[PDB]
């Protein structure tokens, strides 16, 4: 049968700040997803958090961009928010709800939304991502690297189904348009684009051999835009294996957003705090120094005739430990730089805080006109 | 509504020595601060240590220095001494209970307390602070750091309402005197007095904005005095982030305290080893090496209608991680050093201890004289 | 009241090899000693491991060497040998256990014993430590460090009750004397001795000022020996603080003993895996790699009216991490000389194993004559 | 008397490459100032490179701007082009002197240049610094620091001289702007603009209490621009010590360049390879793994009468190895990264690359469009 | 016969500001001597520096405090200030020669004097160190424990003739008076008065089996006073093993100065960067960054007929590397203090800088009367 696995996630409240979710969020969130399926409205779910981003992953035959499922999230997202972030009064309560309509797609309304249609296997391991306090480009070096990296993926040396590389699907979130690139060949103009992350993003990887769909990452053009997004990726049988999308991680890359959205700190690849598959909820980690440092959890799954059964915590081995001292100790030598490029982001993703209002002064003088008089502009201030 | 948040804590026994409080005495004080709850003399509190000293987290209306809110705190203190501390004979029962009466303030009679009145806000995000083994000077770095130097605290260079800086009200211990000092400006001038941290201790940090509070830090002109203070600050929304506070921290710098509250040492930010938000307990680190290092807690609360929503412990996260190695290397590196400055604190800070009274000899001989005697003195001793 | 505090120690059956105990041997214990107390035989008790040692540690008023104590201890310990060392078939069951009739007193019988007899002070904070895969020589170290070290105990240059220093009981383990050696004066005599940690053994330290007792190491005259010691220690107050006796104990020096008694490797401070106050039973570490390294745990307990409150993991705190650290890299190092003094002890605790035995062989030829016959000897063995 | 010192740096031809200069480069441009020195032209001078870059640093009494010095610099700069650069057909030859004429001044036509024309003190010191592999904001950081920043420059907080602060001139390389800034009351300000290091560079400090002219760093509008900085700092009374002038650098902050001048990578204060005060050269450090990392040296004079007593390796120390270690490191984790954003600089210092070009391909479909077709066009590419 | 060995320091320029000094200054000093010693005034000598101090090491039979000697060495530094410190306008020039007159004794005029006179032995090793950037308390840690550590000089354990232990001469440079210790005994007495450091100095060392001297250190009462100290030590023979001398430095310890006299950080011992012991010059390391860390320096010689066998760098060994990695890591630590006690010393070593001076401001407000004002001393400011 085909299944639509659908991972839908927003902001609705942080405790404190933005740190963390209120765990009666996700409780809440499970107890409402339990009664949409005991009414068939979705196979099964599973909700969590990493940092303050609630994921709502929904399995459901209704396929993608449907206004049920979108719908579904929408109005879960909105009884939080009324029922708890208000309540509690939670910092940035209602964060990501940002129109206040509702059509009937979810996409550039706030919250983030990746989805994936396709044939169940016979066996059928998916993994989902989420992290917080970064951007979708986040994700533009694990991507690249799991499914066109050799020295990453072996499959693509080794297993021939692989051999033929993959379909590359990059939305310019900028200018509102798509480019269809195919590794190997083309996977230097792949880098040309993605490698400048704020603006070339992956947003689907389809197979080639047959056309599969292999991940699909959450993106929308801007205007809303996105923050803190989420990842799906199909594994194993002619894609790469769990382990080889898990290597894609392994090297803790330095990616923008961390405090106030405007620095860059390294992609800490976490353990959740708890995972409870019998009542459906995983509570992700905390960020704390500086707002992060940014950080990406992981839970993989086997689906069948649509169940979801799992998550299972893929970051959770000391071979990660390592990974996780070296992104520690980065967050702790890039700190020291203080406000200054690049760990501070450029101006352009400046421009979007208020750096630019200030400037309302200095008097700038022009520069020609300064050099013959430097002399007495100085003795002005000096006196 | 205009809530006043309250921080008052005490030693009253230690569980063994100077290590840690026994439980019992987190939960009777959490008991009962239940019936005053229950009675309306207080909205919501908390109970938790760090070390050995008790924190009475407590929410209310009376507003500042308030008799009753002070009362019932020293009258908890005085229960858990008499029924618990005394009970079982735990290491200096009721030690900072110095007076014997109490007129109707509780400053100045051995506790520490934190308060700050303000009018509650959309979210209300606050961080609850308490170091053991160490002094409230100790808390002078974080401070300075997290309201006025732009490598910590980003805001200030990038966020509109931080970027006229803060209020910094600063007690003079010794003399009893109070400096106002605001940062940007007079940023030197704050640090000439804040980094002779034995006698210039920052009580107060306010938005120079509007004037609105943003921290308290515990400290009381000396006779009693001040041992392991505690701290309340405010965050987000023209206030430090709650991270730009957490990463004040990220760097373990040196306290006066830790052994005999005569050296020097690493600043730990450390874990809870249980934080129960149902009974409204946290049990905090112990200290051991050398009775430390010297530890601080954090935790964060929302507050919602004067409500305490928490805590969360927000040192507990992999990036401190590396902080807290670093800083048992450093407990390790400058212990090697034994009894000697800096080490060992300057004498004046001994001089409260006894090392005057010994020195009821050597007899000393005057330079001059002892200059052409030299050889017989030592043919003396010699012989 | 006078107080004793009494540890009996006994390695009665390991779980797997030497590697642990069994649990239902620490439950049998405690179970046993419940009777005792009910029967008013003994005031309160605690029961742990290290590695493969079971500490009873008891309460009492019947003074030092009682022979209704020692024969608790010991009826206590035949009845888990019988009922589940060798129900189980445990390793080594009923090892300690080596003579077989029972005079009066447990000492030179096989298993440990360090015992006090105190006036209880008004705060009385002991500490009770327990070392595996070692000799109780293992404590000369720390024991001199807390006490005569100024390094260690600042409390020896600050405080002015410690300042006149402690007296040193020395046990002569091999001739069967005593030594009392009294520190400052006599520190490099008493070094002198007990650096040969083989041989001369610190069984007691009292206070020099009022002769009170400060602490008892586990230790007897050769024949039985000596394996595996228990030491209580007496803190606070004129006497170490707790973190200074902590602290002698924050490097991991080379004791004597690991695998088949006859390697050295670093005293590691280990945590306890549970400590459970209610039921008084605390399971300590395994022994791993090598039957070790060599470890010692600490319980830390307020006594009131005989009464044992705790006992509190003292080697629990990240600051012990960096010391845990350190000694897993030198059990590292120090393995890779495999078979070599000094990893291997010297031949003399080799005499005790079975080295000399082999030298059945080989043929030794006489040097002054192998020496104007070398070459027909190698022309022999080369055909 | 009044002297002026005046670096002036120039690219001419690399060895192999750009990893360094060829030795008769210096020695030729040492024998051809020696002219200029006998003929009265200047005072003296001093020649050395770092990685490519040769510096020309001269002190005579012609004061800044000034025709026949910037007219030496370039007749000798030209001189090693035709009769070595040329001769040995070294890599780039030639390549900083971009204009061909020569109107009167050498700013922007590609060589840089710090002067500062001040009267000689009764000691005056002065370091001289130069930076491969980065651009003029490289040195943002470090100037910032050491002027501002009372964690490095203690001058700040505990001499009277400095405390009243410096005066910041920032030029707006993109639109040929200069701000005046003055710290400490406008450090958040300064920070807003300098922390875009691509565009707002200090370009000269003055000290706020008499005017004095307190250093001078290479920069000039874009149109030539700026590669590899040359920086002139004075030290001492009322300025930065000079190990407050040291410190500013003791962390290898990111600096843009490296690579293609494209990247980003940790900016090493390096050794020089020798310095012979005799013949007035010295041979700075190669530029190696991904050309660089981008490197900073640092000689200290003393001027007497102008003359140059000098120079002195100024990172020449083991607490400098430290450093030297972390960027090591830092250039090792961060090169994992590849052609992403950080490490890889934003479109717009690439923009003056040829990313832009490429993209003459692909074929972008406009969005809207394309998300009711997915199916077919990847229908289309897989087939 | 009876030498008498004598080391008289000196800053008189440093090059750049206080970094190292100039080799000329070296040479003309050891030219100067080189005439003394020609016209029969010394037996031999030796030049050399650490940082900025040039230390004068002379052998000769006038015995101490000799006029001719001390003359000698006063001669010998005016020579050097005014034909090259003040030539080269070196900073500092003539920087320690406060006084201006010279009655007959060197000392309390500026520069640092230690010398011991002896009966010259079979063999007569001798150490002699220098340290820059710190006081001569900074010795006082490696003075007791080479002569009262057992954990540093094995000797007091296991040599005969040390086992009666050490007099120590201690002088209270502020209340000029002298105090004689003698170890073990009045150890913890010893280190009771020595621990602190600005004020009780460690000036002599006396075996106390007969009297012979051991050990002289640079220190004088205050007025002067005493920057970085040099210090002469006897070795071998019932005095400590030379390596015991230099295991009393194994451990980088803080010490008192640094960057302007006013902050702590660790003891780097250093190697010297060239020895010319035909030329009886060497140059040792310079101070960088923040102007230090402070550093010792160590030169071994053999005497014979008061001729000086040497010097031997004698922390040149890679095992002193480590300890140098140490220092370099503590040095990068502690720096990220800024200026706040204990990285900056106590205010009374401020008092000599200038703090005090500003505080010409703030107007500060008594607490009493500011405590019921507050809220409109914040409405003022903030409006
Ligand atoms: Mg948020
Ligand atoms: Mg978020
Ligand atoms: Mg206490
Ligand atoms: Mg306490
Ligand atoms: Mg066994
Ligand atoms: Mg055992
Ligand atoms: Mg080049
Ligand atoms: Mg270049
Ligand atoms: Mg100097
Ligand atoms: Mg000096």
């Amino acid at each position: 049968m085909r299944v639509t696995v659908s991972i839908i996630k927003a902001d609705v409240g942080g405790f404190p700040g933005h740190a963390h979710v209120h765990p009666k969020m996700l409780e809440y969130a499970a107890a409402k997803l339990k009664e949409a399926q005991k009414r068939g409205v979705i196979i099964d779910y599973f909700v969590y958090n990493v940092g303050d981003d609630i994921s709502l992953l929904m399995t459901h035959t209704k396929g993608e961009d449907n206004k049920d499922i979108h719908g579904l999230a929408w109005e879960t997202f909105k009884e939080v928010t009324d029922q708890i972030a208000k309540r509690f009064k939670l910092y940035g309560a209602g964060q990501d709800l940002l129109k206040d309509a509702f059509s009937g797609n979810i996409r550039g309304m706030g919250p983030q939304v990746a989805e994936m249609e396709f044939e169940e296997r016979p066996s059928e391991p998916i993994i989902a991502f989420a992290a917080d306090k970064t951007e979708p480009g986040a994700f533009n070096l694990p991507l690249y690297k799991m499914f066109a990296d050799p020295f990453t993926t072996a499959g693509l040396v080794i297993d021939p189904s692989m051999h033929e590389g993959f379909i590359f699907e990059v939305l310019d979130v900028v200018e509102h348009k798509v480019y269809l690139l195919k590794t190997p060949e083309d996977a230097y103009s792949l880098l040309g684009l993605i490698g400048t992350t704020g603006r070339y993003i992956i947003r689907k990887v389809f197979r080639r051999a047959d056309g599969a769909p292999a991940a699909a990452n959450s993106v929308e053009r801007l205007s809303v835009g996105k923050d803190d997004p989420v990842l799906l990726v199909r594994a194993q049988s002619g894609l790469p294996a769990v382990g080889e999308v898990l290597e894609a991680f392994a090297h803790p890359h330095l990616v923008h957003g961390w405090m106030r959205g405007s620095h860059a700190g390294p992609l800490m690849p976490a353990r959740f705090i708890s995972v409870d598959p019998e009542r459906r909820i995983a509570i992700g980690p905390k960020m704390t120094r500086f707002d992060g440092p940014p950080k990406v959890g992981a839970l993989g799954f086997q689906l069948h005739e649509g169940y979801l059964e799992g998550g299972v915590d893929l970051f959770d081995d000391p071979a990660f430990d390592y990974v996780r001292q070296t992104a520690a100790q980065i967050a702790d030598y890039i700190r020291r730089m203080g406000p200054f490029q690049p760990h501070r982001l450029p101006p352009e993703e400046m421009e979007y805080t208020a750096l630019p209002k200030i400037l309302a002064k200095v008097k700038p003088y022009p520069a020609d006109q300064y050099e013959k008089d430097r002399k007495k502009y100085i003795e002005a201030v000096v006196k």
